């Protein structure tokens, strides 16, 4: 048998919490409980939908960076340590496929995972120099592409950027960067 | 001392029937004589913009291709050898370049060559497994990039294609494609 | 009385491989059952909506014709026998009306009609030399308009075609269409 | 030999008060000397270019029609004598033609047509009914098409207009268009 | 307890009636009864959504003004005496907000408001001279504003006219307007 | 007599330099010459057309800043002192105008100015509360809107701006701001 409510919007709010980028799929096959249900119980926990609490929660994140403008970073800066590692997300739309099948281009995945390499390394200049990439799993329309940077390397010159990218925690696409920086 | 008018005008005819792409400022440093006498020089001949040569026929060669749709193709394809070579040619706008520096974003670039390699296999599913590129040199707005493609293996199952990409003559990126191939 | 759950949907399966573009209004009249029914029935089928499945049959239409490009066709190619007969349909949005009343404008179904002509025959140079056309009913904004064009003659130099346009089986547009064609 | 300077502008002022569309290449031609030499001559004259002219008595024209709004309208409307005749001037740019080919589509002369017989009609409502056209000459990118719309009959429910459409004084398009009003 | 459906569709009616502005949340509020409840009320009772009303009715207005071209009013016109009063409705959308915050932008504001000052002057020439307004609450993304103007002096040359918006009955900005006017 | 060819161009280096912002017109009225003189001096001189100049500068300034976003920010700002002074300048385009007469939208100028005044304050939330503005003269289609703000007095919730505005130093418009800032 399954949750009371009350007890279900309980747990729900602890989910969120702890993870404020969980999606009412998520949420419903934890719970077993329709997708719609979830939605009736965030709207009753004055919780906001995905989208916004993703856009909130990035806004500040832009702040800290000063390689790449705002408007022009590729995908959600959900997350940002500067000079060691950073996360976006990327809804994948028609802009984003080949027309004939619906598979996400691989400039695209690339356009996230560079961007975000530039995004984290907190310098006036910060160029890509050398990367080398995997396609691993095809990316489809609506799906959402969660890449995820970390620095491996530091010279004086450069960072060497490990970037993984998932989909449904499913590695999708992996990622290593070599980047240039300097004091200009 | 310099050509007669009508001998520069015979031995530009001459030079654009031998490369139909070559541009003004090319054709205005061979005969050392101004961008502008250049035009005149062309709207005597009959001969129209690069623009439009570069456009007619980069037209006929959508035809000899199948893994991906014209519309969607990035540049202009101005040369293709179906499984064999390619080229295509892309402007740098300010759609393509950062915005404090005016230097074109890597993943443009990438997506010109990643294009390209999808574009010459002649496939009906093609898709771009693995990749390795360097940024040779710092690519500008207004910029024209010039990408070459070949294969240098065909295997059962991938071609592994070469790009080396230019802007006047000078090599400013390089990459190599591992792309996959079957009948479906 | 009504037929159960099973039986609707056994019932709505037959009818939508039958009729790959039956709408759910179509369905919802045929079981006299709610327009939202239909839909939680489709996903129970998976059962893809109306625009996908639309979207999914045109794709596989483009390869078959030459005269015009894909992207320039005006609405899906839901059929096409070359130098035979074809179909397309069209939602009408607020570009296409009035804007004081909703209504269509004239020159979209003509487009649309227009655009399936020149589709339907396989010759590299097809253009409309004359057409007569008749609007027969108003058009409005919202509405799906459904195009069937055959040929009616075939002489050395063009082929006569004739189209009927239909708002749910309502014939709204008709025209004749005389289109040259040659060998070049 | 030619007029003198000064000679050539006089001439030309009476030209252009007395063609308000007269375009720099008739000019030209009338006085045969360079595109180039009109241009300073019209500078000197305080005389602003064609486009400029056109869009100044278009908008007068706005005013004395009710069946569409001025923002729908195809073309600029220079000349209208409502319930009588009017005509307008359509430039031809790349959203206009073939992709392949340059040539203009169909469904733009028919647009710029039948938009002119709607405007032209002083009614509240004003339909299309019936159309029948022909395509005399090709169209190109960049050409502009001059349409002349007339009443050539008026019964108690319809207006029978004649449409002839010019680039450069060869008839290009001609149509005749059966025209529904009443007063509501 | 709460009305029997019947006589809680009714009143419904004779609400929409009386005021044809009258939203879905109002309705919910006034009933006590969702706003899905709302919803199915309306559709069963043939009243479009608030959408569409306001658009009906705003479509009329515009032949009343003179000032200012339809398709470049600020807002949907809901309401107008030319040269005594008139209102307008907003909806605040991505465009109008800063992005960090969601906040309006002020100008949007004063641009509805000045937009309804020259509609509702009853000249050909109609100019905004002097404006002093006051931003009495933040407006957010979403928001819906009604603008509501009305002529306290005229003289000879100028009109003086006050301008009131609100959201949900709240009053969020204020404004005093200098409008220029002649025979032109 | 007018000067040498070369003793004009070193003139303008030093007009330049002195002024980044100075316009090839300017420089013409200036040296009484061709408008295209200037022009081929400055190319000769290797310095960039006024838009590139003033795009170069700008790009320095929105790091400065801190209430609004690059991206938001109307017009370029080519000077700012945070909490002291700024200035922008606005081209207006047909996107600012009444399409009727050229005549630049009240609002457009209105936005000019309250973004520049929101900018200049260095303070993360920074609100318009009052103004009150005057329009001096009609501003056109292809006119350049230089707003110079500054602040005339500081009390502990609010900053009180004043802002003028020129088309080539003729004052076209003048506004009074009432701004309202916290540390949050
Ligand atoms: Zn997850
Ligand atoms: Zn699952
Ligand atoms: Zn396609
Ligand atoms: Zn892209
Ligand atoms: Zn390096
Ligand atoms: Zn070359
Ligand atoms: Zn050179
Ligand atoms: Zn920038
Ligand atoms: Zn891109
Ligand atoms: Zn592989
Ligand atoms: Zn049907
Ligand atoms: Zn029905
Ligand atoms: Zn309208
Ligand atoms: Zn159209
Ligand atoms: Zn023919
Ligand atoms: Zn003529
Ligand atoms: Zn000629
Ligand atoms: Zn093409
Ligand atoms: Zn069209
Ligand atoms: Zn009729
Ligand atoms: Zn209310
Ligand atoms: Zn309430
Ligand atoms: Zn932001
Ligand atoms: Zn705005
Ligand atoms: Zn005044
Ligand atoms: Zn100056
Ligand atoms: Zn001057
Ligand atoms: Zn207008
Ligand atoms: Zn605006
Ligand atoms: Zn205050």
């Amino acid at each position: 048998l399954k949750l009371k409510k009350d007890k279900r919007r309980e747990a729900i709010r602890q989910q969120i919490d702890s993870n404020p980028f969980i999606t009412d799929h998520e949420l419903s096959d934890l719970f077993q409980v329709s997708i719609q249900t979830i939605r009736l119980d965030r709207t009753y926990l004055n919780i906001p939908e995905l989208r916004k609490r993703i856009k909130l929660v990035a806004e500040k994140n832009y702040d800290q960076i000063s390689s790449i403008e705002e408007q022009e970073f590729i995908g959600d800066l959900i997350q940002v340590n500067p000079n060691v590692k950073a996360q976006s997300i990327l809804d994948i739309t028609s802009d984003s496929v080949f027309h004939k099948t619906g598979i996400a281009r691989g400039h695209v995945l690339f356009a996230q995972a560079n961007s975000l390499c530039v995004a984290l390394i907190k310098q006036p200049t910060v160029l890509t120099h050398e990367s080398s990439i995997q396609f691993i799993e095809k990316v489809k329309l609506n799906d959402t592409v969660r890449a995820e940077a970390r620095v491996v390397n530091q010279t004086a010159k450069h960072y060497y950027v490990e970037v993984k990218s998932y989909v449904k925690h499913t590695l999708v696409f992996k990622g290593n960067f070599k980047m240039f920086y300097d004091k200009r």
